[PDB]
């Protein structure tokens, strides 16, 4: 096995376990010290102000198995710090009858038992698990633990009838899951639901959705109510919240919602980030977000979306969520996004960027398995002005309407996402930063132009303000990770309105995925204006490429070129010319980003193992 | 509910949980503190001389389930003290993939991991388990753990490949069962395959059998040896030890093999105790002690059997042992019998009583289930001038003979079993003791004779010698727990060699069993002798009647009766005239036996808890 970044790849295959660790391993975000890492879990802002994340973690394997709850804290989203206890960065783990198959996704109750920060997490046990399987009541099931030291370590309530688990019975027949328990308040929710309480005898000031679906009918999303105020053993079922068809597609900016729901979480929005209020802010929308799977060709047949959403009240006490129009979280390889209550009325949402090596050809040779995305404000977009005559404004698909009084302009509002600020002052307080020169691409750009500063690494981060005519067939915008040989194209197509990545050059290595991302994009045009801007953000991060546009499009995906100096960034243009401009303006480039993890040495591998034969047997886990 | 025992019982059914604890619960044995217990495991004496003793545990229930080791520690078998750490007196319980269905029996290696006591023991995964289900690979595993401080706590080896479980593979297809993993030195067999070890490369000092059968084919004791000496980690088939047939019995006097083995056991003894020779001692015998299932139509299904057997060495370096003779432990309500080395050249065995109650009727109500027996020396039973005359002598069932070079006397060997003297002496020692005058019971012998001295509660041992003519049609015994309307009957016919013990009126309370015990015993006539003798020894501890006969017989049985007064005592006689009379001599009551446990109080009863509807869910504990 050659290390030597100067000439083609070798057969990386032969290289032992963990020689190429530090290659392609993100620096400036979350990511678990060593091993495999998914889904973000038990997410929450501690009293001293500083944030826990838990993930999803599989310690010394490559693949998915004994799932536990890896976790961390940071004062800023940013720069963050290992748990360390008896299991290392674990902080819940396998243990019991009703959770010894895997320590699935949980959410938090602030003020739980005894007053304690408390976890309501899916306890696993044996049977068929999956959408696509015969599963069977029992093997999902809902448990509780509590934390006395602030997230250091966790205590499960007793095994047994009225203690864990405390989420049991199935709501409806034949699921196809029933899991990702998401716990939130909802003064919203308590208003909608005040008149109704003799009905069900549910009182209490939290409520739990638990995604799943029904076997050929579609995904579902359950929605219970903590049946009393201060008291955690009981959640009492209302009924459905979201319910979507087998395979139902809102349209092409939508997604597709799939056979079964996973890590679903419900908020409330408004402009400045998240509403606390009962209906009575007008500006304010319902959201639910969730994953969806095998309505999907590729990316792991997993779409990320969100909906916005209309609650009406049923008959029984409970709550329809009617769908007013979805959009799609991340059109890339991330998924299982969580969101979360941040003080200054903030709602937070992060998710897991998965790999781009489905084969499992060199993740025992990286020693690790995924990373986070970046930590996201979520608000209430909104553009004012916008002119009626922006092609397809009224298919109203991720978006909605409303018209002025005179029918001359529109207000548009959407789900707004935008990577927080604590990350992005950091990142640019650390890096060296180049404001560059506005360029105009016409007749004499080039394909590609490099930026007159380049980055010395793979950790950086770039940003743009592309103007184009309203008529354009023009394409532009960023190459990354570039030399010669490899590179990675981030294109805009204004007439198609679809944002891809390039791959076919991303890395000489021929394992990695190479197939081009592609995100749905509205260029909003105002009234007035006689062209359209496209405001793009790229951040990379060893092998991961993050992509913000307009505060509205993410799209995370991965590139591993081989050579060490594949790491060059510039401007694409195709199809400019005198008479078909793009303007390029705003051009800055972060050259550095922050370490994340500043305790960390740079290689945090502890080897891998193999569970041996019985993994086979047991069929549970890969074992690896 | 009514605890008025001076009148008829009422509907105990009624009665809460653990109201009747002490009603009829033993006091001089080992028994757990409360709740449900079955097979003894985990026994060695330690460093200190002391003898640890574990047991299978289910704390708070009266059902078996999560199946837990339960251990105490004792100087002399009798006294005990509960091991009390983080668990209660629980020291192993389920906690991996690998054994979270239940920590089943297992055996001790003195100087294993690292120079500590080791505990090799079944470590039980999901799937169905059982000799008439369809048991798959994996579900039955043997793993390691070992104590660095007495048996107070065990750490088990990690999980994973070379490590934990340590024997997984089946060495045949179709297994009943693979269970109960017996670890035991022999330098016996050391000696027979040493010219055989190029043939296997296992060469280690210790060997271990597992216990199953095959399918439709009989039962099974599986021999491993340790590979290496001064390593754990691997075991190497060698072959099947015993070999017996689908539901084949012996005969009368043996039981029947049934469709699978448990806790089968391996030992050398001679007439003093345990033999440590290579098979240069002409006197000593090679014994296996097992379990059998499924060839009783009551006792739950279950004999403890033993069988003398002689080796011989297979062209592959593995060990055959040919059934010589065979015979029964205990022919009552007992089963699970475990053998262990002690100091002074001993090796004692115990098993579990299980209680009479079938159909779990009162079990909730005495908050507890199952005691142990009391602790045996095993020896090899020598009986010498035997007369050629005796019935059924070369049958030679449970005994071998050798007859006399001019073929008028034979020696008989079989199995001795006797009470541990340490055991005795404590009994005898704390008890009021009265020395009864003999009685020839003839022609004015009433059918029951209370003794001159009577016990004054449900705690007390008596012995008798009892006299027969050669042809006698009389039966004689003793009656216990014995008021003028409930006791219990012990007969010997000497006519039909049969010992019983009828129950038909042991109690009032109708829930619980009152069939016939039964067991054979041969009276080997003495060459000039005119008569036949039955050592006959009872103990009555609570509801237990441990019988023992010849230092040979023994049978464990179960009475509850209701009334306070239902605790005296005598002689049977049945058919005794002037001209058949039964000679009883060397009569002796011992009344009160021992505190076994002076640091309990009188009522250790935590309640009982249900597991709640999951246990029907995970379908692998009633839950209760
Ligand atoms: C199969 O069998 C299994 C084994 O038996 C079984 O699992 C066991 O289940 C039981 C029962 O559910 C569990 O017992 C509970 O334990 C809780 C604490 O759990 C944490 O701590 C224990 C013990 O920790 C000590 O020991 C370890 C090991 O040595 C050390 O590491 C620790 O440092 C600590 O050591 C100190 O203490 C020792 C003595 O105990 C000393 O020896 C030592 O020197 C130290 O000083 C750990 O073992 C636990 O770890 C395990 O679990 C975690 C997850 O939780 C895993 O991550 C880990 O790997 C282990 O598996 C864990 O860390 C107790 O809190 C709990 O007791 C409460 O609940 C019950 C009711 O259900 C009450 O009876 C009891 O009174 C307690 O309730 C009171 O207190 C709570 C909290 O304060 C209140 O909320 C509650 O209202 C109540 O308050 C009352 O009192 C107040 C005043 O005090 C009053 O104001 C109130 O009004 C009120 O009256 C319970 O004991 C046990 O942990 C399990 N063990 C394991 C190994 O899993 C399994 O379920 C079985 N399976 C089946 C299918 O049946
Ligand atoms: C799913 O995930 C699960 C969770 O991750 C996973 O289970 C875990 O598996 C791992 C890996 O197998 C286990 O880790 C092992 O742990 C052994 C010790 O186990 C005992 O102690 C731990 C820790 O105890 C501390 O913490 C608890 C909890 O707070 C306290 O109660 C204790 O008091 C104690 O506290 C002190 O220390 C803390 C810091 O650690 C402090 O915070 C604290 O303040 C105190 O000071 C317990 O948690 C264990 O309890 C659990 O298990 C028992 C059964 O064992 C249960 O009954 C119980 O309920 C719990 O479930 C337990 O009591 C380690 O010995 C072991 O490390 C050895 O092995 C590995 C190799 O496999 C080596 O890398 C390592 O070096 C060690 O080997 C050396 O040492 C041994 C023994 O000394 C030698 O034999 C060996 O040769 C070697 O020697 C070397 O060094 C010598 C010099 O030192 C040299 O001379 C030699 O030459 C040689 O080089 C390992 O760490 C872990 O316990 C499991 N945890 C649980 C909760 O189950 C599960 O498997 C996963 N499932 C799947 C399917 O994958
Ligand atoms: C004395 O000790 C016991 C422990 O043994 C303690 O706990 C009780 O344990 C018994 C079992 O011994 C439990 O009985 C079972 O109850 C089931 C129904 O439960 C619901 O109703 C009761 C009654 O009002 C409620 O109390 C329960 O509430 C508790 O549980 C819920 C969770 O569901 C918690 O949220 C609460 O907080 C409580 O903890 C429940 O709401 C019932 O299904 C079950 O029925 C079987 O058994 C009976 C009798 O044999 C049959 O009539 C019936 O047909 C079922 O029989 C089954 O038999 C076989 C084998 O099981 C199967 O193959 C068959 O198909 C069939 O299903 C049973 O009655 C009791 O619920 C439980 N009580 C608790 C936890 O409070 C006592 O508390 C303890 N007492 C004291 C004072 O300490
Ligand atoms: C680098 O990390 C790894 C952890 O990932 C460490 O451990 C190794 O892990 C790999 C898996 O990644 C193990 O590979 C598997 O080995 C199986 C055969 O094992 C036996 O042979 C090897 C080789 O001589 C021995 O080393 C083993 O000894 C160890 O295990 C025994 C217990 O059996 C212990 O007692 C010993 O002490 C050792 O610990 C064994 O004797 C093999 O069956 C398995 O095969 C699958 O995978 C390959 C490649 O993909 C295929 O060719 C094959 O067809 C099988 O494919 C399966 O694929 C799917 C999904 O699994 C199934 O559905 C199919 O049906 C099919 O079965 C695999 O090759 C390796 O054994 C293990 N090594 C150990 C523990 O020593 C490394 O140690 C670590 N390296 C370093 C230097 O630290
Ligand atoms: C019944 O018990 C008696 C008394 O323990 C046994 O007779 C003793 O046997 C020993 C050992 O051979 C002798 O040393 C004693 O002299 C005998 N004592 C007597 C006759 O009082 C007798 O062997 C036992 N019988 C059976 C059939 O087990
Ligand atoms: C980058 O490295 C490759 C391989 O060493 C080399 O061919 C190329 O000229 C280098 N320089 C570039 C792309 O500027
Ligand atoms: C990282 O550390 C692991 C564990 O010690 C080691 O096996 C591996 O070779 C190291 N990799 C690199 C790139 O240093
Ligand atoms: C309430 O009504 C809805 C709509 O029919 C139904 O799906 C849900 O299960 C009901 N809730 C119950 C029965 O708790
Ligand atoms: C909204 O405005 C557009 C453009 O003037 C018009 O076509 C449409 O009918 C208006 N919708 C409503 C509800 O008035
Ligand atoms: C660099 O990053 C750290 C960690 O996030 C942050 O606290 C610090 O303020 C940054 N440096 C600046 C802004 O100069
Ligand atoms: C075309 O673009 C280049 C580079 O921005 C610039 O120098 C030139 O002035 C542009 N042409 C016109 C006509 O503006
Ligand atoms: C024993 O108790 C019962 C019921 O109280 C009584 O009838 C009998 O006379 C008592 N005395 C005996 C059997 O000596
Ligand atoms: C024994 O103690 C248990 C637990 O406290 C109690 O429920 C039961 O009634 C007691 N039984 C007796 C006979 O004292
Ligand atoms: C050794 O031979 C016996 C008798 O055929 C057989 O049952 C056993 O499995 C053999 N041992 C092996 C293959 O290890
Ligand atoms: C043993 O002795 C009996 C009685 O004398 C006799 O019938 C039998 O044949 C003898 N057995 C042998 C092997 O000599
Ligand atoms: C009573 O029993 C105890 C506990 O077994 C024992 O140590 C003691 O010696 C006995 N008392 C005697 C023989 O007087
Ligand atoms: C018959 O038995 C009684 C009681 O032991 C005794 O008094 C009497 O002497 C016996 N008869 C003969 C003839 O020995
Ligand atoms: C003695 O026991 C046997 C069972 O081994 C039985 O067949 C026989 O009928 C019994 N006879 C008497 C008289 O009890
Ligand atoms: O690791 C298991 C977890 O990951 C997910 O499948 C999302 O991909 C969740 O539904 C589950 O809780
Ligand atoms: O409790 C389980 C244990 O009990 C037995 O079944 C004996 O009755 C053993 O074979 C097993 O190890």
């Amino acid at each position: 096995c050659s290390l030597d970044q100067t000439v083609a790849p070798g057969n990386l295959t032969l290289c032992g376990n963990a020689t190429l660790f530090t290659t392609f391993r993100p620096k400036a975000r979350f990511i678990a010290p060593e091993g495999w890492m998914n889904a973000p879990m038990g997410l929450y802002q501690r009293a001293d102000g500083s944030i826990h994340a838990g993930y999803q973690s599989h310690p010394k394997h490559i693949q998915w198995g004994n799932i536990s709850q890896g976790a961390a804290y940071s004062s800023d989203f940013t720069s963050w710090t290992d748990f360390n206890g008896s299991e290392g960065y674990k902080t819940i783990w396998p243990s019991q009858i009703y959770d010894i198959r895997g320590v699935f996704d949980g959410s938090i109750i602030k003020e739980g038992i005894d007053g304690y920060p408390t976890i309501l997490y899916t306890s696993t046990s044996f049977g068929p698990l999956g959408a696509t399987l015969n599963e069977a009541e029992g093997t999902e099931t809902q448990s509780l633990a509590y934390t006395t030291d602030d997230g250091a370590s966790w205590i499960k309530l007793g095994y047994g009838a009225g203690q864990n688990p405390v989420i049991y019975e199935w709501p409806e027949t034949n699921l196809t899951g029933f899991r990702d328990p998401y716990v939130f308040q909802s003064p919203r929710l308590e208003a909608l639901l005040a008149n109704t309480t003799s009905i069900t005898n549910a009182t209490g000031d939290h409520f739990a959705t638990i995604s799943g679906g029904v076997h050929g009918d579609g995904a579902r999303l359950f929605l219970y109510r903590q049946h009393t105020t201060g008291e955690f053993i009981k959640w009492t079922y209302l009924g459905p919240l979201v319910t979507t068809g087998y395979k139902e597609s809102y349209g092409e900016w939508s997604g597709n919602y799939g056979i079964n729901f996973e890590t679903a979480g419900v908020t409330r929005l408004n402009p400045a980030g998240a509403a606390w209020d009962n209906g009575s802010d007008t500006t304010a929308v319902d959201f639910v977000t969730f994953g969806t799977e095998q309505g999907r060709a590729d990316h792991q047949n997993h779409w990320p979306l969100w909906a916005a959403v209309d609650y009406e009240v049923r008959d029984n006490g409970s709550i329809e969520a009617v769908i007013a129009y979805s959009g799609v979280q991340d059109w890339g390889r991330s998924y299982a996004y969580a969101s979360f209550p941040v003080e200054g009325y903030r709602q937070v949402s992060v998710g897991w960027i998965y790999e781009d090596d489905d084969n499992v050809i060199l993740a025992k040779q990286f020693g690790y398995q995924g990373a986070f995305t970046l930590f996201r404000d979520l608000f209430v977009k909104v553009v004012e002005n916008v002119s009626p005559s922006t092609p397809g404004l009224f298919e109203q698909a991720s978006w909605s309407t409303k018209n002025s009084t005179d029918g001359m302009s529109v207000t548009v509002t959407t789900l707004g996402q935008r990577v927080v600020p604590e990350t992005l002052a950091a990142y640019k307080g650390n890096s060296t930063v180049s404001t560059l020169a506005p360029v105009m691409l016409n007749e004499s750009a080039a394909a590609y132009t490099p930026f007159s500063s380049q980055p010395t690494d793979r950790f950086y981060a770039l940003t743009g303000s592309f103007e184009f005519g309203l008529n354009t067939t023009a394409k532009a915008g960023f190459r990354v990770l570039a030399s010669e040989e490899e590179y990675t194209d981030i294109w805009f197509d204004p007439a198609s309105e679809n944002l891809t990545v390039v791959r076919t050059a991303s890395s000489l290595i021929k394992s990695f995925g190479n197939d081009t991302e592609l995100a749905k994009v509205k260029l909003y045009e105002i009234v007035g204006a006689e062209s359209k801007t496209l405001n793009l953000t790229v951040f990379v991060d060893g092998s991961v490429i993050e992509i913000y546009a307009n505060d509205e499009v993410a799209l995370s995906t991965r590139a591993y070129p081989w050579l060490a100096n594949s790491t060059g960034a510039g401007l694409l243009a195709d199809g400019t010319t005198a008479g078909d401009v793009v303007g390029v303006s705003g051009l800055e480039l972060w050259d550095g980003l922050v370490d994340a993890w500043p305790a960390r040495p740079a290689n945090t591998s502890q080897g891998l193992v193999w569970d041996g034969p019985t993994a086979a047997m047991y069929g549970l886990f890969a074992g690896y």
